[PDB]
């Protein structure tokens, strides 16, 4: 463990004393034994002395074994035996509780480690090996705390508390309990519901979930001192443990008998508080089958206020309790439960910081902690508000410890050397090559010790790293699943969205800033952190931006939903379909849209082409744009809170598409920019509603296939070519000159970014592949796509 | 076998020594026995010396049996008795461990082989048979290699580490464990989670289905060399396996008890790591029923980081564990896992080459590994990227070893000869035929030995064949199952695609090259290896190519899906074919398209008539064409990555029936052709979106055909005709003259190579059948359909 108590460590160290004092150059097990008895009256020492083995008998034997007197010690270390006695005692102290290790455990461990020299010393001195282990054991000394033993007696208190179960108050009066951080404000509202007896019973309804039980520990504590009513005179709080009841009975009838028995002993009534966890399950109300029907005893118990109790139920479970009534409802009574808010989250993190010292990789920083919470809270969100957080802390709370030993100065090389030695050595001893092996051992064990020395020279790499969890550290980890490298994502959002997305710098910056505005909590984020209309012809920058947003906001690109509203049809297909039209919009509301965004809570919902794609859909989406929610799928609420709603359009497209390229225009270009930033968003308005648009964060125009925007679409598609072939092993690069020649062919006033795929396909994919067919390039060489003089040329550079 | 130790073999060989030295024509068991005791102090020998059976006692009995004087010792081999002892001992040493037979096993085996000459020698010399077999056994301490035995240590470690389990770490120190190749990049992020305390649990989410258990070996190894974190410098890695828990238990209550005890023993805390496969199952993993509700113990165990544990969870199941919280979600952490890419595949294969040395058509070649891998990985594809591969390697890695012994010069005939002998002899001995039986044995056993001598002369046919597993070998086998004779299929694709699309050489060569382009790693395999539209009139080469491509790429024609998009038009066939097919394109997405192509992954998706199929179809096809995926059927991903999208269409019909016809002019023909490969592809654009067409890899017109090309379509139809009649034994052949007469019909602007089917039907099946009925020809005659003076005449050539 490396955390041992003195008594152990001292008897062990006393061995080393005998090592040199007798010369035994490896500190033997005989010396560990001497160690016990020469340490006088530790439990080990004492023990041996009980059986009659004083220091006198032991050293007399010991000196007659290895004895004299080469006072040094060889690398002053132990015998392997003696090292075993230390390992053993540690476990012999685990067994006997003891987190650390005490004297006894060393003698106990000696007996255990019985081929050791000590063992034989004692078996020579007339005392059986087991007589020695006996003595130590029966003087059971180990680490202690959590005292609650001093003798106790009562009469009637016996029947209740036996069964079933732990007493929450008890564990909080010896404080082996911890607060734990709630869910504090809930507790006051419970004591209102509890210092009752006309409806005696609190019943907590809500998500369970971070630990319902935190509220419960609340009650215990407040019921003792002193804000507790005299309504609640001389109360005791006792907790239900379902697990003990079911265990050892293995039948429902027996289980019922035990619960019945408990209800009877509750006859101490009007002075008792019962905590019933999962209170509905016992009542057994509703469903196809019940849920366990303890209810026969439990229901009248609840009514009487003898089982004046606190019920911990769940969202559906309360329904299934008032469903019985009026004693499972005229006793029962629901209460609004807390699950920790964002600020509470931060506090929890820190609260368990100090136990992360056990792994030594966080404690600190606060700033990082905040990140854990906040960045996660707003951007995915795949856990609850504090759970998300803590996971990030620890995630980063290891991350740097990995970079520690991946790169110290890399005495990883040291170990690498030591390897080569052993081999040489080994095989040399085997080859003979004998004295040529000699030196090979010596070089080996030299190395071994050096190796071990420089890996604990990276205890300096520990005192450097072994507890922080920094801003960036947490933030990067927050990006890995999902302040610094999530808020650097936020601050540098424009930069990040541009680096994947096209020459529609107008569009990128508008979206970037609009999301970054909301996502930093200064603009309405109850509804998407950006609602948008993305105008432009398809493949221009629109989709690409949806992707880049996912990437920047959440730290992963693949948190992007994508629904085509135009695909929902049969919405006027009365008898036209056949005789009924069962489906598509019904599928979208009733299942698809609501389930999907509920699945990935935050995610770029990319709602394709809603230019005329069921005018009802725009209203449905409007509720998302306003509230951040839709209610469909028979009562599910889908949170589009920090989704990025991107509603696409290609009705403005025509003007967005327009040129800026030379070779054919020099004045239409400087009339295409200015034209697109006004005209596009107005072909939009006719294709939507202003009511829709009013709940949108910003209306984005993707000035496209410019001069400029083209050679960036070409650089996305062509770069996807050069990358998709490397898995199958081909290295492609297009020079800027070759990406340019393709870009000329997607522009004018008319077309889209549609012909760009086809021409990239032709000039890169098809051409290179026809270039493997012509033998200039091959598979797995580097292919530079160049222009020779105005005629295309595929060059090779590998 | 051949897996024998010396001592065994030596006592046995000593038998042969006695064979001639005492003269035993076949050297009895008595000589093996003499062998044992004269080999002195091998365990058999040694044993006999205990029983009192020195060389003295044995040889006196032996010499009184035979003892003299067949000094030649007839073709010096053993007796069947003595041979039995050798066969027996090998296994009598397997039985007692040993894969290499020791002395003991031969004496043990003598007793076993107790009728034997040896056995009887000893039972004559006063030593009971079991007293002897005992003696060897009680002087055989048995093997202790591959293990470590010298004593034990430790106390508390006992209950935990016992249970439960194998311990990969043990086999990874004292090697017996595989590397494995991995799934290496997963391990850093995993070790990150064991360098933590709020997070504690790495939890691997992905297909299980990657050989997840390989990753598990990862930790052990990596915690050793060379990244060593602070708590993972005192961590131990312990494996928990479900299989031992279920066995001998057979009760859920008992199962819970066993787990509770284990979890309790984890009190060695802050020093232990638990590997839990199927971590979700224990938690409850949502659902309509629990998956096991170990969760009660498991959750606090997860939270403290006492049981920092490693979760192997499934796609839905993980969701249903992080939902439980905040200990099955606090500890939890998702991680990105690997299922091998093509390069990784290759490396695994090679690593395990050396053990199908044993399969003697393997180990080697590298190039063969590559063939296996690359061809399966990219082309159908029925497992994971390395599993597919090795089956092909190994297929071939035996295949030629089969050709070894089914084609040497085929000394199988020898055995055939030997048959006639034995019989003749046998029956001759029974009839008598005294000397007529005599000579028959002599011919029999002479022959027999010659056979066997030359069957192991094809150990030269082994020394010839027994490694190598080449490219081509693999490739042919990959075609057998489903990188030379699959990449020769690619390079020579034009020949292969033409041999069924005999006609439209223009079209064929474009497609051939387009797939061959992609499959050689330089085109687009993200998109289908070739997406195409094959334009043409039906029954011209279009469909026929879809098949021929399947054949060439996958080695099988029938890996071809086939969807009519005009049926999934939701307005062409929703109300004149079917009732309510959830609004027909909804049927296609929601079920049909996605299920079909997902079943055979890289199937030729053959999309009929995309002229009109509703504009909704074209978006879906565009996505198939672009991404190489479609996502439908409530979250299924259907892989169109290296599918062959082949879309047929009569879209530009007029040109797709303006053949190559002599009718208008003979200067019209290569002007119907060249014209058709341009004019069609613009009616294509008019009938369906250009955006769709731009992600198509190449737009093929599979021309409408006029002789030249007709008489080659006629020759496909006629060859399909004549061949389906061979199964029921009716042989037809058409002369080239007759294939010409049918082609005149397929001429003109007015039709393609369409009318040809009816006219092959009429002129081959129907005409030959009306001639088979007229007695001009008969069944199973080779039936020549010939032209006389310009009209058919059926000739016979049988």
């Amino acid at each position: 463990f490396g955390r041992f108590t003195e008594r152990a460590q001292k008897v062990l160290a006393l061995a080393q004393e005998e090592a040199l004092r007798l010369g035994h150059n490896n500190i033997g097990t005989e010396h560990i034994l001497l160690g016990l008895v020469r340490e006088g009256e530790g439990i080990a020492a004492k023990a041996l002395q009980a059986l009659g083995l004083g220091s006198e008998k032991i050293q007399k034997e010991v000196e007659s074994l290895i004895g004299r007197g080469q006072e040094m010690s060889q690398t002053i270390h132990y015998t392997p035996r003696a090292k075993k006695v230390i390992e053993l005692s540690m476990d012999e102290a685990r067994k006997l509780g003891h987190s650390y290790v005490g004297t006894e455990h060393i003698l106990l461990g000696l007996i255990r480690e019985g081929e050791g020299v000590a063992a034989r010393v004692l078996n020579n001195l007339g005392v059986s090996l087991n007589k020695a282990r006996q003595q130590v054991l029966q003087l059971l000394g180990s680490n202690e705390t959590g005292s609650s033993a001093a003798g106790t007696n009562s009469n009637a208190n016996t029947p209740t508390l036996d069964s079933l179960a732990r007493d929450l108050t008890a564990i909080a009066k010896e404080d082996s309990l911890d607060p734990v951080i709630g869910r504090s404000k809930e507790i006051q509202r419970v004591i209102e519901v509890l210092s009752r007896r006309t409806k005696n019973n609190p019943v907590l309804i809500g998500e369970p979930g971070v630990g319902k039980t935190a509220i419960a520990e609340g009650l215990a504590q407040q019921i003792i001192n002193n804000e507790v009513p005299e309504i609640l005179r001389d109360k005791r709080v006792m907790t239900l443990d379902m697990g003990t009841v079911v265990a050892g009975t293995k039948y429902r009838g027996e289980f019922e008998d035990r619960l019945k028995k408990v209800m009877d002993e509750i006859r101490q009534a009007g002075n008792i508080i019962l905590f019933i966890d999962a209170l509905h399950t016992l009542i057994g109300a509703g469903g196809a089958e019940g849920a366990i029907d303890a209810s026969n005893i439990l229901k009248p118990s609840l009514a009487r206020g003898e089982l004046q109790c606190i019920g911990a139920t769940t969202l559906d479970e309360y329904r299934k309790y008032i469903e019985k009534d009026a004693a499972l409802e005229r006793r029962f009574q629901p209460i609004q439960v807390d699950q920790p808010s964002v600020d509470e989250s931060i506090q929890i993190l820190q609260g368990l910081r100090d136990r992360y010292e056990a792994h030594h990789r966080v404690s600190i920083t606060d700033d990082a902690i905040e990140a854990a919470v906040k960045l996660s809270d707003r951007y995915i969100s795949d856990r609850f508000l504090p759970d998300k957080a803590i996971d990030l802390i620890d995630e980063a709370g290891s991350k740097v410890r990995l970079r520690s030993f991946t790169t110290p100065p890399n005495l990883k090389e040291l170990e690498q050397k030591l390897d080569e030695v052993r081999k040489e050595k080994d095989a040399a001893v085997q080859s003979q090559e004998f004295e040529k092996a000699a030196s090979l051992r010596d070089t080996e064990q030299r190395l071994r010790e050096q190796v071990e020395d420089t890996k604990k020279s990276w205890k300096e790499k520990q005192g450097q790293e072994n507890s922080e969890v920094t801003v960036d550290d947490i933030a990067m980890v927050v990006s890995s699943w999902t302040a610094q490298t999530e808020t650097d994502k936020l601050l540098n959002m424009e930069n990040i969205l541009h680096s994947r997305v096209i020459g529609q710098d107008e569009a990128v910056v508008a979206v970037a800033k609009a999301v970054r505005r909301a996502r930093a909590g200064l603009k309405d984020p109850k509804r998407p952190i950006g609602s948008f209309i993305f105008l432009g012809p398809t493949g221009v920058g629109k989709t690409e931006l949806a992707r880049a947003l996912a990437e920047s906001i959440f730290g992963d690109e693949e948190s992007m939903i994508r629904i085509d509203m135009s695909e929902y049809m049969e919405k006027h297909s009365t008898s036209r379909l056949v005789g009924s039209p069962p489906g598509y919009v019904g599928y979208d509301e009733g299942g698809q849209l609501t389930e999907k965004v509920r699945r990935k809570p935050y995610s770029v919902v990319l709602l394709d082409a809603i230019e005329k794609a069921h005018p009802d859909v725009f209203n449905i989406l409007l509720q998302v744009l306003e509230d951040g929610r839709l209610t469909d799928s028979k009562g599910r609420t889908v949170d589009f809170r920090n989704t990025i709603l991107i509603m696409t359009s290609n009705v403005g497209a025509s003007e967005l598409k327009r040129n800026k390229y030379v070779g054919f225009n020099v004045q239409d270009e400087t009339q295409n920019h200015k034209d697109m930033k006004d005209k596009v968003m107005g072909e939009l308005k006719r294709a939507f509603r202003p009511e829709f648009i009013n709940r949108i964060d910003e209306i984005i125009v993707f000035h496209s296939l410019e001069k400029k925007h083209l050679t960036e679409i070409v650089s996305l598609m062509s770069d996807q070519l050069t990358k998709r072939l490397k898995e199958q092993d081909l290295s492609i690069e297009l020079t800027d000159a070759a990406k340019a020649k393709v870009a000329e062919e997607g522009v004018d006033l008319e077309y889209g970014a549609r012909p760009l795929r086809r021409a990239i396909q032709k000039h890169v994919e098809d051409r290179l592949s026809e270039e493997l067919l012509r033998g200039n390039i091959h598979k797995g060489q580097h292919i530079v796509l160049d222009v020779e003089d105005g005629e295309f040329v595929v060059k090779t550079t590998a």
